[PDB]
This record gives C-alpha cells, sequence and structure tokens, in this order.
C-alpha cells in the first residue's frame, strides 16, 4: 500500500502529522508514504521510517511570479513528479484551497480530506472524493491521526502519539550531548517574544550551575538578537547557520530547551526533549506542544514582559523535582 500525504506547511503542522504515519505503519504492515511538502520543510518527512519520496512544492515562492517562465516550468515539473505514481490513497491533511486545488486535485488515487464543517477552508472539501468529519477542537496531532485512521480503515489507537523521529538522530548525537541547554528565542510576532532582558537574566541565573547554552538563528535579525543575548556570557554559544537537520541534531543532544511558541519548539517536542515553552498571547490549549516532557509556563496576565527569569528558573527547579 502506497499513500500520498498532502501537508505542506507550516513547520509545526508538518511535524504534527508524524504520529499519524506511525499509527498507520503499526496497523498496516508495509505501508509507505510519499509526501508533498513546502521545500523549506522537505527534510522533516525523510526522518520517519515509513516515508519514501518527498515531493517538494514551493507554493509560497511561486505566488510572487506565478506566470513567469521559470515558475511555470517548476510547476509543470511538480505536476509531473506528482502524477508519476498511482496512489492507493491521497490524504490531504492541510484542508486549504491551495493544498486541495493546486495539489490534491491533480494526484492519481482516491482523495481523502476534511468535510465542509471541519476543514480550515470549507471550500477545500469540494475537491475530495472522501470527506471525513474531524472535530476541530482537539490537538492537531489527534486530528491528523483521526483523519489517517478514517481514511485508511483502522481504529485510532488510544496511546499517546509517537513522532518516531528521534531514532534517526540516535546515530548522530553531538559529542557534547547532555552538557547543554538550547534557548529558542526567535518567533513570529513581537508579543510572542520573551523580552531580551528576561532571557539575559535567566542566562545569568545559570552561571552558578556551569551549564552551557546554545542559541540558534535562521535569519539576520535573529542572529543579532542571539548575539545580544550571548554578549558577556562565555558559557553561551551562538551557533553557526545550519540546515534544519543540523539544528535538529543540536536539539536532540540538549538536556533541556527553553522556548517561545515557535516552529523549533514543536521540533523539540517531536524529538521528545524536555522543553519549557513560555506563552503570553497564544493559548497552549490546541497548538501547545504534544510529546513527552513538554512543560507550559503561562506568563501573568498573558503578557510575556510580566514573566520573570526567576519564575522560569523556579519552574525548571519545581519540574526537575519529580
Ligand atoms: C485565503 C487565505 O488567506 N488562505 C490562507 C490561510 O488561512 C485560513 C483563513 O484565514 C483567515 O481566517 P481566520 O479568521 O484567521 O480563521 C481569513 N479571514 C480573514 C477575515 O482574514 C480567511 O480568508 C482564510 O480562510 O492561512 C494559511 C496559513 O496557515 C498555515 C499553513 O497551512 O501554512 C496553517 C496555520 O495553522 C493552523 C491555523 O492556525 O489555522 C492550525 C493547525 O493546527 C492546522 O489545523 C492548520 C490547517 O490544517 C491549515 O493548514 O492551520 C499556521 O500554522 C500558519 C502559520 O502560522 C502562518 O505563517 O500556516 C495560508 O497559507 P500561506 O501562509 O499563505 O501559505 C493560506 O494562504
Ligand atoms: C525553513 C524555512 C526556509 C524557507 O522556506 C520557504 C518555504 O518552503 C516554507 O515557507 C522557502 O520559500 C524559502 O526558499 C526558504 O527555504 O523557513 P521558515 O518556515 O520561515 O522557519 C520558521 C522559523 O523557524 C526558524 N528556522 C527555520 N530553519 C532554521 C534553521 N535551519 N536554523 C535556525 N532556525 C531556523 C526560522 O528562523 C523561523 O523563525
Amino acid at each position: 500500500m502506497r499513500v500520498l500525504i498532502v501537508k505542506t506547511s507550516s513547520m509545526g503542522d508538518v511535524l504534527h502529522t508524524l504520529p499519524a504515519l506511525t499509527d498507520a505503519q503499526q496497523a498496516i504492515p508495509g505501508i509507505k508514504f510519499d509526501w508533498v511538502v513546502e521545500e523549506g520543510f522537505a527534510q522533516i518527512p525523510s526522518w520517519h521510517a515509513a516515508v519514501e519520496r518527498v515531493i517538494p512544492v514551493a507554493i509560497r515562492r511561486w505566488r510572487k511570479a506565478w506566470f513567469s517562465a521559470p515558475i511555470k516550468a517548476e510547476r509543470k515539473a511538480f505536476r509531473e513528479a506528482l502524477q508519476a505514481k498511482n496512489y492507493d490513497a491521497v490524504i490531504d491533511a492541510q484542508g486549504l484551497v491551495k493544498s486541495a486545488a493546486l495539489v490534491t486535485r491533480l494526484a492519481h488515487g482516491v482523495k481523502h480530506g476534511m468535510d465542509w464543517q471541519t476543514a480550515r477552508e470549507p471550500l477545500a472539501s469540494l475537491f475530495y472524493n472522501r470527506k471525513h468529519h474531524i472535530a476541530k477542537q482537539q490537538h492537531a496531532v489527534e486530528r491528523t491521526r483521526e483523519l489517517f485512521a478514517k481514511s485508511l480503515g483502522y481504529s485510532k489507537p488510544q496511546t499517546q502519539g509517537d513522532y518516531a523521529i528521534a531514532q534517526h538522530f540516535l546515530t548522530n548525537l553531538p559529542t557534547d550531548a547532555g552538557e547543554y541547554a538550547v534557548f529558542l528565542h526567535a518567533t513570529t510576532r513581537d508579543d510572542k517574544h520573551w523580552p531580551e532582558e528576561h532571557w539575559r537574566e535567566l542566562i545569568g541565573l545559570l552561571a552558578d550551575s556551569g551549564i552551557r547554552i546554545k542559541l540558534p538563528w535562521g535569519a539576520p535579525h535573529e542572529e543579532e538578537r542571539a548575539k545580544r543575548l550571548a554578549e558577556g556570557f562565555a558559557y553561551v554559544e551562538v551557533l553557526p547557520k545550519m540546515s534544519l537537520e543540523g539544528v535538529a541534531r543540536v536539539l536532540a543532544g540538549a538536556k533541556f530547551v527553553v522556548s517561545v511558541d515557535t516552529g523549533l519548539s514543536h521540533l523539540t517536542a517531536a524529538l521528545d526533549r524536555p522543553n519549557i515553552t513560555v506563552y503570553g498571547p497564544t493559548d497552549p490549549g490546541l497548538i501547545g506542544g504534544y510529546g513527552k516532557n513538554q512543560m507550559v509556563c503561562r506568563a501573568p496576565g498573558n503578557e510575556l514582559s510580566q514573566l520573570t527569569a526567576n519564575a522560569v528558573k523556579q519552574f525548571i527547579e519545581e519540574n526537575a523535582e519529580k
């Protein structure tokens, strides 16, 4: 049995799909998945043992010059790579018109996705052969597991979802695995950042432990913030630019992580690393992290400026006390 997954974006949503593959592999021996994913996240699906051919799309990049000749050629090539196999099922776990119309509609095989009432964009449901009702108010992980279970004809297991990607990293753990924490400071929107002074106070409060701290970055403004945080603290290292796989290796070796609500926090969750996520204006309810040792630190009044470094250190201490 060969299944095509359509689940293109964003980073966390791609990661959240992994436990559904693991469920399906256990219920259907020898099932294999191809996966249409945005090019920036193409590495993620390759880490799961049930995945064969990743089929990158670049919808977001194509939209700037959609009819430009090189773009028309990439689109053409994408359709050809999409239509190369006949799939036993095509599962659209995204539920957007972009995903349904630009990708799912063109693939060969029976097309499964969410119905009018449960899809993110209801009109996406017009493009499916098999519509499934997947209740909106559950964690993203559980929704996708339910969609896979209903699409492929097996009962949704009651056990906790298993991403099954940490084994891929078992063979490549950094040498200094266990001797550092990773601080994930970069996110999407000003009010979701923990103010810089609070990070630096936290870092300061860990002078006395002798722990090492590593700071990733994936764009210029993030590099500069990483440098301001590390300034004056010899136990803090600013990582060089790396691939998504590289930063995953780093996270896989971390004793623990402290993070804002961000893509790489969900990657941390997918790798089962202890993670303290700091939330203000976003609700850890449904798009909180799902996994082992994902801890939730709620800023007073939902405002991150009000959450002190002391309160976070104490939260770490209270949680280790297990
Ligand atoms: C037409 C349009 O704008 N489509 C874009 C869309 O969103 C749907 C919806 O957005 C608004 O409605 P809301 O009121 O905000 O619900 C618009 N209305 C108004 C009044 O502004 C409507 O026109 C639209 O129908 O957003 C996409 C970005 O979404 C993703 C992504 O798939 O890439 C997914 C986001 O994830 C969630 C979510 O919060 O909605 C939750 C997950 O658990 C999943 O359930 C997932 C779902 O399967 C859909 O994929 O959605 C989130 O992760 C975001 C990122 O934060 C954004 O960076 O990414 C748009 O895709 P693009 O970013 O343009 O590629 C889509 O074009
Ligand atoms: C990973 C992705 C890369 C971009 O992908 C685009 C598309 O395929 C997906 O939209 C392409 O159009 C584009 O060519 C480019 O490859 O960025 P992101 O979703 O914004 O990453 C979200 C956040 O996660 C961080 N991040 C993402 N990759 C990171 C890395 N290798 N090291 C450190 N941080 C990293 C970023 O800095 C952000 O804060």
